[PDB]
């Protein structure tokens, strides 16, 4: 029916709570009945039919509005309904919504509350939340205004209003609910899995069976999102009562009288929520300061001596330790307001003897007086109570009510009547004047009786057995308490049962005013209500000596925070059973940080006060060393109990209340905090020295030592041996410490402390509340000191805001500790402004950056300023003076800088200590950061070079969960930034959740943070001196993660990793032979960095401007460039081959090579003629010297001019296709600039000068002209002048194209389009294969332009001169003038000074594209000059290098960069380019060489040959061999270069990209990798035949014979003969070979094989990518065959992934397998499985190498069909 229409399973309410349901119940209640269901969800649950309906309309009234409720015709549950209910709702204030439900013809009981008042005033405006009531069925409803949520929903259920039932059901925002109480709950956060807990006072242990316990507490908080709004329910009701809870989520309250009074409190966070609450029931009473101290109690002492001896032991040990309490043995029979004459004679003695030694002492007080008193034995308290009529009655309401408690049959105070409070308070006088105690503990006040009811029992009435009962333990309200028809002054126990221990505390803090002189004692209750707090401190009862208990100590007390009942604890050490030292040793620990801290002890069991352990013992060390901890920090605890007592503050608190921004901190209940600055970390399991716990998000400092921790928002294991706990500051507060003392008394005598925890922005603020520590009314009397501290700028202010109480002690503050500083120096204080005389001591630890200031003297009660300037350590000094000239320290002042004539190489002189901007409004968003930074200093500023940029904006993008993006530039002006396009997503993916980064902005100085969020590593921290940002000078640094970088380029680097010791490199492109600190082709502002746990990180900086970096041992590093905007992206990893495919995702992937290029190739500078070339060719075909491509360089051409034919090259046509036809490829040399001096007709020029494709001046428009290689026309070039003579005098004047220009494209495609089909002559037609295009930085042979010269100096000669090569020519040195104009695509004109480093990136794509067209295949093009995203289209050569030996070396280090650069296809040139190359040097470099993806030889012009027929049949014989290997593994090349194209792969590896755990491959460059699994060991020493190479920890097999050499982590000496070079497959891949022939075009029609090399597990795996080699988009298109292979348990499996290629009609042969690591036992069968086929191959097994050779030769299989290969061995 529509009636039992219930959405949702988690939305039903259980109809019926109090029995186990049935239908037949369910059918008389009138409900829902529907067993099917999960667990725990009800089986009946209520109709619409039940509830109330509004009648009329809400009609307003001046606090709110009323409504009249009319009850629906339902059965009734529990009878004795109420139909007619009204509903007083009231607006009391902008955050807390009050309403009531009661009856409308007879009033019920309401609870007197002693602070709470009914509300006269009228309604607020305006509210934060507005509350909306449905009329039928009735339900109300509170919405937070701001957003619109719903806080509070009483529709989920009905409204049930009985006499002895009331039911009020509320779906909450979330199932984030905290409170209810008093009961073991076990978490913090509660479990909404349909979870009763019973709410009446009730004297039972707590130990996690979900019983009823203590207090009556209904107060729940709400957390509604990580926003931090929370809201709070309270409901006013002392019926017993029950709380379900359901995974709605929702709660519901069910009561056996009274009525539904409740308040909604709303917050922004949850600390506001429990403010609102407090400030409703009452704020807590601040303590007297001795009851922060150490309290010691047993259950019988047995004799006052016993006592004295606990007392006096634990003093010889010099425990802090402050008060004794005294439990009921020192009473006379257990009787209240006496003692023992015998056992206790003394007792008062005692009370001195303590007072005497600065120690308190608590009696305990209980509710039960004895009724035994006769006129031969009076007893006083009864007499003197029955006199005044003040006990509570049986039923008739005139008899006192009989029960049994301690000292036999007792009689009860009813505490709710004033008379009783008179006779209560002259008893205390009495006994006060017997003893001298200090404080009163109030027990077994809820109020316990050792029978049920009465002596005489309870009557049978509707009370003692109402309809309904609340779950509650025994099942009975009456059980070990009162009658519920016993009646008192407020009512019946029925109704003020859970009024008792609250009525109690009311009269007993009475008491105390009258018999206390203005001192404000200490109460500790066990029950309690709404408001206790008020009077009394609370313990959290009778717990056991067990780790459970340990636990559960923990939400105990973070509850009674959230109740208003911060003075709180447990028992440290348990009060039941007998203790461990272990046990009590962790409790000690975690109790010393307990509000309210006291080992108490149970009758019976064995003694466990700290000193009973022994005075060498383990656990007395901790507990002193832990309470002395506590006792320093006394003033601030005290002043937190100031902040509850005055604002409604929590002291011990749960980490959400700090930190709700994390959802990690939600369900923490293992830690806890004082106040928001001080995080406690326990040891809570038996056995353990460490624990998991959660470190928050934010600076944190160890208590101990005063370090910085590297945690931040994750989860760690702590190491906290058996005598230590995590205690940890965090950064931002300043803490008032004291000089402890084994006494509070005695330690406030002593000097203060403070200690400064500074934050990421080096601030700080704290407060100190300061009194008599005693005095009754201190702060609303206004006799009290308040201090408020704060940090900021190396200035402390210490500010009084209170000063009316004077302290008799002269307290000074004596030493102040900061820590996250730099060594204070110059410390100067002031008292209003007024130098003190005074010269500060100030001690510094380095490492731990904490600083001691001491000899000074802050008196109490004045207010101070003490500031300091700070010292920077050389190594954190950052250059103020980088110009090429003018460093003095003059003009280092004139910077605003510091000047140190230093002695440490690289330290700077002159460097930075201030800031030139200030970071404000900054913002963090879902998907990025923004920030904007205002320049402050002008005037600095203006003394660096070039003038400054005042608003700059810094942009934070969360692109993905592992590539960020942030930019630092100018939002009021447009500035250059690189026309480079690069690939990121449409739509940002970096999610909170996902994401692999945090970023945080920091002030004081202006800084980026960006952590790992995994291991909390910080890679990029921009919080440095220096940020500048100027037109033409910008600044940035950074900290580096360890000392582990690799990167920026190109250079010719010392080693793979980078000297990080004072060293700045300069980037330009420049035509500059690779050499030490030298600009070089190209452009690289790129690295990657190793953590010390060995994650890698990868930076990119997008600036195309001259620049330099700088690297100091810090580890820092430093940018400067000339100009664009800051636009940096990172790469998160976490694996160096995962941030490289990161890195090429970004940039662009590397371009696919024909399989052609592969093979080796031959170039020489200067050769004569074509029939060189021939004979070249001829030569090295008849020596069976595999090589695939022959190059010419300029001398084709006639006189050097692009796009002609030389007449000593007229057969060269003839001679390309003739090569082309026996397979070979041709590739010629291109250089970009055109001559301008031709006499005869030259197309390249005159139409270039009519499309204008030519760089110009900016205005005027002429063409800027250099000088490069052609030569005048009609000249006779003598070639025995000097380079300078021959550059002016025979050299022409030539034209840059502008390759960024639309016309500049159309005119060089058709130039190379006529290139390779001759428009005129078909027959001088050049069938080229692919382009080489050289000097394009651009080069110039003379500076700026032919003289004249160059215009603009300011362009050429800049304010800041980076440190380049030729560094005073400025950056017009060898190449075009700065001022030179070029126009971009979309119409915007550069300058020169901008784009230079892009030239040769503008020219490849166009050069790509072209030759794609006219070859229709896919061709290749390699560039001298490179940019991020150069190798889409191109690969590289490393430039000019000479024929020397470190050379070799060099070129290892260059292709393992260029691989993190994004460009797979790089190498030297082999035997050196300049130089005459050396037999021995050549060999070796032949043998390095045939490992390179870009394999090829090339010389000078003037040198001897070096070529392999050049030489001697020995050469021919090393060189034949070694490029045999390389030919036969070219599939596992090629499929490599394919995996770099569609992953992002490397193919030429670093060590540490495949093992980056061992720490040894961090600085290894004299090896590489070939992919995965091919090492190269070469020899690059001159008479070396032997090599030292590492072997990573793995399986290696030699290359040549199949054996493993077992080298596992060590270094192996390996032979290496003039004819050898030492390779190495490693265990667990497959290599796809085939066998080698004269070219790749005869090599791919033969058969192919598999090397398998197993590795321990005997496990393989590899790929094969195979395709025609030449096509364009083959992988696009799907023309392709991949497959992966894969060896388990002596099988081996194809798997292919694709394949429309290899067919049939275009078979590839399968021919050879050969096995590595097969095992020692004989191989009996091999069987292969193909096309449904089993074919046995001929095999043969050695089983001493441990090799089995399949040959398949026979059977004429193509690998499509191969499907599996078996091997079984011998038994
Ligand atoms: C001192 C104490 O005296 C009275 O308590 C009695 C109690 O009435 C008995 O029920 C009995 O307690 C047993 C528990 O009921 C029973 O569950 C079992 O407890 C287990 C728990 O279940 C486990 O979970 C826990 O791990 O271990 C305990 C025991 O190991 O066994 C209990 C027997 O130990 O005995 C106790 C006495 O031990 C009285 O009702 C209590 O209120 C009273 N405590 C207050 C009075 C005094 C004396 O001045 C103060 O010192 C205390 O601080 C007060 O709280
Ligand atoms: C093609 O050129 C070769 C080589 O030229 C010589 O070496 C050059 C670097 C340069 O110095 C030239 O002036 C040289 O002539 C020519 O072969 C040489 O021919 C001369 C006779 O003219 C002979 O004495 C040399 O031994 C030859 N050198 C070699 C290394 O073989 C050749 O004649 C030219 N071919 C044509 C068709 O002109
Ligand atoms: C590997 O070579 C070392 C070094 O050999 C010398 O240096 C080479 C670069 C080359 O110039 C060789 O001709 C040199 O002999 C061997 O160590 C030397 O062995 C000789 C022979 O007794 C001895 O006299 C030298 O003092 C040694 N020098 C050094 C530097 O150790 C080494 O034995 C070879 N490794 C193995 C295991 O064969
Ligand atoms: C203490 O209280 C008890 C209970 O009220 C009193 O004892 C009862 O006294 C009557 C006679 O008046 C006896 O018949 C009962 O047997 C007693 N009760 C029980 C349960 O045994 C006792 O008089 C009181 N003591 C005083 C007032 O000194
Ligand atoms: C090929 O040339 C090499 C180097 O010119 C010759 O090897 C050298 O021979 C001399 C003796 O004639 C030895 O003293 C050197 O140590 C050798 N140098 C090496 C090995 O690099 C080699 O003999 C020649 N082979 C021939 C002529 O076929
Ligand atoms: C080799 O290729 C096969 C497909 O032929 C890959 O198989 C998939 O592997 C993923 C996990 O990486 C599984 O979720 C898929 O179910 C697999 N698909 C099939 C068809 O089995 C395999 O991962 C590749 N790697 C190797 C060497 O086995
Ligand atoms: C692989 O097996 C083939 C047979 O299918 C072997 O080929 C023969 O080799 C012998 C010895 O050189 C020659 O006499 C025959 O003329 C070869 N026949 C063919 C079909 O070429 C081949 O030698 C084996 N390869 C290896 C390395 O063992
Ligand atoms: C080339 O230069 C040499 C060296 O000075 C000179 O002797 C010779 O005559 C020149 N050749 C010419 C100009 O024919
Ligand atoms: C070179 O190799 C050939 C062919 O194996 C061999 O005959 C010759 O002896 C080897 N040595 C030299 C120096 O030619």
């Amino acid at each position: 029916s529509a009636e039992c229409a219930v959405a949702n399973e988690l939305e039903r309410i259980n109809c019926i709570p109090d029995q186990s349901p049935t239908k037949a119940t369910c059918d008389q209640r009138g409900c829902c009945w529907k067993p099917q269901g999960a667990i725990s969800v009800p089986w009946c649950y209520y109709s619409t039919n039940h509830g109330y309906q509004v009648e009329g309309d809400l009609v307003n009234t001046n606090a709110g509005f009323t409504a009249q409720l009319k009850r629906l015709p339902s059965p009734s549950l529990f009878g004795n309904d109420i139909n007619n209910v009204l509903l007083r709702a009231e607006y009391q204030t902008a955050t807390r919504f009050h309403f009531k439900l009661t009856d409308q013809n007879q009033d019920r009981y309401e609870v007197p509350h002693e602070h709470v008042q009914p509300f006269q005033g009228n309604a607020a405006s305006p509210l934060t939340y507005e509350v909306m009531v449905s009329k039928q069925p009735f339900s109300i409803k509170v919405i937070r205004t701001s957003n619109s949520r719903v806080l509070f929903d009483s529709s989920i259920g009905p409204l049930l209003f009985a006499d002895q039932f009331l039911q009020l059901s509320i779906r909450l925002p979330s199932a984030n609910v905290y409170g209810l109480g008093e009961h073991v709950h076990q978490q913090y956060r509660h479990d909404m899995n349909w979870k009763t807990w019973p709410i009446f006072a009730r004297d039972t242990v707590p130990n996690g069976d979900g019983n009823n316990l203590y207090g009556a507490q209904t107060f729940f908080l709400c957390l509604e999102d990580a926003s931090g709004l929370s809201f709070g329910v309270f409901l006013m009701n002392s019926n017993a009562m029950e709380v379900a809870l359901q995974p709605a989520p929702a709660v519901t309250y069910r009561t056996t009288g009274g009525i539904l009074d409740f308040y909604v409190l709303l917050g922004n966070t949850p600390e506001q929520v429990v403010q609102e609450y407090l400030q409703l029931i009452g704020l807590p009473a601040l303590p007297p300061y001795w009851a922060l101290g150490f309290h010691l109690s047993r259950y019988d002492y047995e004799t006052l001596d016993n006592m004295r001896e606990v007392v006096e032991r634990n003093r010889a040990a010099q425990l802090p330790y402050d008060v004794q309490h005294a439990d009921i043995d020192y009473m006379d029979k257990r009787r209240d307001f006496t003692y023992n004459p015998v056992d206790f004679k003394g007792f008062p003695e005692l009370a001195q003897d303590l007072h005497n030694n600065g120690q308190k002492l608590v009696i305990i007080v209980d509710p039960a007086i004895s009724n035994d008193s006769s006129p031969s034995s009076p007893y006083g308290p009864y007499d003197r109570g029955s006199d005044a009529k003040i006990w509570v009655n049986d039923p008739d309401g005139v008899t006192p009510l009989i029960g049994e408690v301690w000292p036999g049959k007792t009689v009860f105070p009813d505490y709710t009547n004033p008379k009783c409070t008179t006779w209560w308070e002259n008893e205390f006088k009495l006994f006060h004047n017997q003893v001298d105690f200090d404080g009163i503990w109030i027990d077994m006040n809820e109020v316990a009786n050792f029978v049920d009811g009465s002596v005489s029992g309870c009557s049978t009435s509707n009370l003692n057995y109402p309809p309904f009962t609340p779950r509650i333990l025994d099942g009975y309200l009456f059980s070990k308490t009162l009658c519920m028809d016993a009646v008192q002054h407020w009512g019946k126990q029925y109704d003020v049962h859970n009024l008792y221990g609250y009525s109690m505390a009311i009269a007993t803090a009475e008491a105390v005013k009258t018999v206390f002189s203005n001192k404000r004692s200490f109460i500790l209750t066990r029950s309690t209500f709404a408001g206790s707090g008020k009077f009394a401190a609370h313990w959290l009862g009778d717990n056991a000596a067990t780790w459970d208990d340990l636990r559960w100590s923990i939400p105990g007390m973070l509850e009674f925070n959230l109740f208003g009942i911060p003075m709180v604890g447990s028992d440290i050490c348990g009060f039941l059973l007998d203790t461990s030292e272990e046990l009590c040793r962790r409790w000690m620990q975690v109790g010393a940080f307990y509000p309210f801290s006291r080992n108490h002890n149970g009758q019976g069991y064995k003694v466990q006060d700290p000193a009973s352990f022994g005075a060498d013992s383990l656990l007395l060390n901790s507990s002193r060393h832990y309470l002395s901890i506590r006792y320093t920090l006394l003033p601030y605890l005290y002043t937190l109990f100031y902040h509850a007592h005055s604002r409604g503050d929590t002291v011990a608190r749960p980490l959400l209340h700090e930190f709700y921004e994390d959802s990690n901190t939600w369900d923490v209940y293992q830690q806890f905090l004082w106040g928001p600055g001080l995080l406690i970390t326990p040891v809570l399991d038996e056995g353990a020295e460490k624990v998991t716990a959660y470190v928050p998000d934010a600076v944190w400092y160890d208590y101990e030592t005063g370090g910085r921790v590297t945690w931040r928002k994750q989860k760690v294991e702590m190491e906290l041996p058996g005598d230590k706990i995590g205690l940890h500051l965090r950064g931002g507060y300043i803490f008032p410490t004291q000089q402890p003392a084994t006494t509070t008394v005695a330690s406030r005598q002593n000097p203060l402390g403070l200690i400064i925890a500074l934050d990421d922005n080096k601030e700080a603020k704290g407060e100190l509340f300061w009194d008599d520590g005693e005095a009754k009314d201190t702060v609303a009397n206004k006799v009290y000191l308040l201090y408020e501290f704060s940090v900021t700028q190396n200035r402390l202010d210490v500010k009084i805001l209170q000063s009316t109480y004077t302290d008799p002690n002269n307290l000074v503050f004596k030493e102040i500790k900061i820590l996250g500083t730099q060594e204070p120096s110059n410390v100067i204080v002031k008292q209003n402004d007024i130098p003190v005389q005074v010269s500060p001591n100030v001690a510094y630890d380095s490492n731990l950056q904490v600083a001691l200031i001491t000899e000074i003297e802050l008196e109490l009660g004045k207010n101070y300023t003490v500031e300091w300037d700070v010292k920077i350590r050389d190594e954190e000094k950052i250059d103020c003076y980088p110009d090429e000239t003018g460093a003095s320290e003059g003009n280092c002042v004139a910077r605003g800088c510091a000047w140190e004539a230093s002695t440490s190489p690289g330290v700077p002189h002159c460097y930075f200590v201030d800031e030139l901007y200030s970071v404000s409004d900054v913002q963090y968003d879902s998907f990025g950061a923004t920030a904007a930074i205002s320049l402050k200093s002008s005037l600095y500023a203006s003394a660096l070079p070039s003038v400054p940029v005042n608003s700059l904006r810094l942009s934070v993008t969360y692109h993905k969960e592992n590539m960020l993006q942030f930019k630092i530039y100018d939002p009021s002006n447009n500035r250059y930034e690189v026309p480079v396009p690069l690939n990121v997503p449409r739509v940002p993916s970096g999610t909170s959740e996902s994401r692999l980064y945090d970023v945080l902005i920091k002030k004081n100085p202006f800084g980026i943070e960006i952590r790992r969020k995994s291991t909390g590593t910080v890679i990029w921290d921009s919080q440095l001196l220096g940020f500048t940002f100027n037109d033409m000078f910008i600044q940035i640094s950074t900290r580096l993660p360890s000392q582990y970088l690799y990167g920026f380029g190109e250079t010719e680097h010392t080693a793979f990793r980078r000297n990080l010791n004072w060293h700045t490199w300069g980037m330009f492109s420049r035509d500059q032979p690779p050499g030490y600190k030298m600009n070089s082709y190209g452009v690289h502002p790129y690295y990657m960095a190793l953590e010390e746990d060995g994650n890698a990180h990868g930076v990119l900086l997008l600036n195309s401007n001259a620049m330099d970096v700088t690297f100091q041992p810090l580890p820092a590093l430093t940018y400067r460039t000339t100009g664009g905007i800051l636009d940096f992206y990172v790469l998160l990893g976490p694996t160096p081959e995962l941030v490289t495919q990161q890195y090429t995702e970004l940039i662009g992937r590397p371009v696919m090579v024909p399989y052609w290029s592969l093979g080796f190739q031959l170039c020489r500078y200067g050769y004569e003629n074509d029939s060189e070339i021939a004979s070249l060719y001829e030569d090295m075909v008849a020596a069976q010297i595999p090589y695939d491509v022959q190059y010419s360089d300029i001398d084709y051409m006639e006189r050097q001019l692009d796009f002609t034919l030389s007449p000593k090259f007229d057969g060269f046509p003839a001679l390309i296709n003739r090569m082309k036809a026996n397979g070979m490829r041709v590739i010629l040399i291109l250089d970009p600039a055109i001559s301008g001096n031709e006499t005869k007709p030259y197309p390249p020029f005159t139409r270039g000068v009519e499309d204008d494709v030519f760089i110009k001046y900016p205005n005027d428009g002429s063409i800027v002209w250099g000088k490069v290689w052609p030569d005048f026309p009609d000249i006779f070039v003598n070639s025995s002048l000097d380079w300078d003579s021959q550059v002016e005098q025979y050299r022409a004047y030539v034209a840059f194209p502008d390759f960024f220009r639309n016309s500049t494209i159309t005119w060089w495609k058709r130039e190379l389009r006529e290139l390779y089909t001759n428009p005129q002559d078909p027959e001088k037609s050049l069938k080229f294969d692919g382009m080489w295009i050289d000097m394009n930085e651009p080069s110039s042979f003379v500076n700026g332009a032919v003289s004249p010269g160059c215009r603009d100096s300011s362009l050429n000669h800049p304010p800041y001169m980076p440190y380049l090569e030729s560094r005073n020519s400025g950056l017009s040195s060898k190449t075009l003038c700065m001022e030179g104009e070029q126009i971009l695509p979309d119409g915007s004109r550069v300058r020169h000074y901008d784009v230079h480093s892009l030239y040769g990136w503008s020219q490849t794509r166009p050069t790509y594209e072209v030759v794609q067209e006219v070859t229709g295949e896919r061709g290749i093009i390699i560039s001298r000059s490179t940019y991020p995203s150069s190798g889409r289209w191109s690969g590289h050569w490393l430039g000019d290098n000479t024929a020397a030996w470190d050379q070799l070396r060099k070129s290892i280090i260059g292709m393992m960069e260029f691989s993190l650069f994004g460009i797979s296809y790089t190498g030297a040139d082999i035997c050196g380019f300049f130089q005459d190359a050396e037999f021995e040097m050549c060999a070796r470099w032949m043998q390095l060489g045939a490992f390179y993806p870009f394999s090829r030889n090339h010389n000078s012009i003037g040198t001897r040959r070096q070529d392999p027929v050049s030489w001697n049949d020995t050469f021919v014989n090393i060189s034949r061999s070694v490029l045999e290997t390389r030919y036969t593994l070219l599939p596992y090349l090629y499929t490599l270069m394919h995996m770099a194209h569609t992953e992002g792969s490397t193919v030429v590896r670093a060590l540490l990209h495949e093992f980056v755990s061992d720490r040894v491959t961090w600085d290894l460059d004299s090896q590489f990798l070939l992919g995965p699994a091919f090492l190269v060991s070469p020899v690059l020493e001159p008479n070396a035949r032997n090599v030292t190479a590492y072997f990573p920890r793995a399986r290696w097999y030699d290359y040549y014979t199949g054996v493993d050499i077992n080298a596992r982590g060590e270094w192996r000496d390996l032979s290496a003969p003039l004819d050898h070079i030492n390779l190495h497959i490693r265990g667990g891949y497959i290599l796809p070979w085939q066998e080698p022939a004269q070219n790749t075009y005869f090599s791919r029609q033969k058969f192919m094989g598999f090397k398998v090399a197993l590795d321990d597990d005997g496990t393989a795996e590899g790929w094969l990518f195979w395709d025609d080699g030449q096509s364009i988009d083959t992988y696009e298109q799907g023309l392709y065959y991949l497959a992966n292979f894969s060896v388990s348990q002596n099988t081996m499996q194809s798997h292919v992934i694709f394949n429309k290629y290899i067919s049939d009609a275009n078979p590839l042969k399968l021919g050879y397998i050969e096995i590595w690591g097969v095992g020692s036992a004989p191989i009996s069968s091999v069987s292969i499985s193909a096309s449904g086929e089993v074919i046995t191959p001929i095999f043969i097994h050695d089983s001493a190498t441990q090799v089995l050779n399949i040959n398949v030769t026979n059977g004429n299989l193509s690998l499509h069909n191969f499907s599996s290969l078996t091997w079984t061995s011998a038994p």
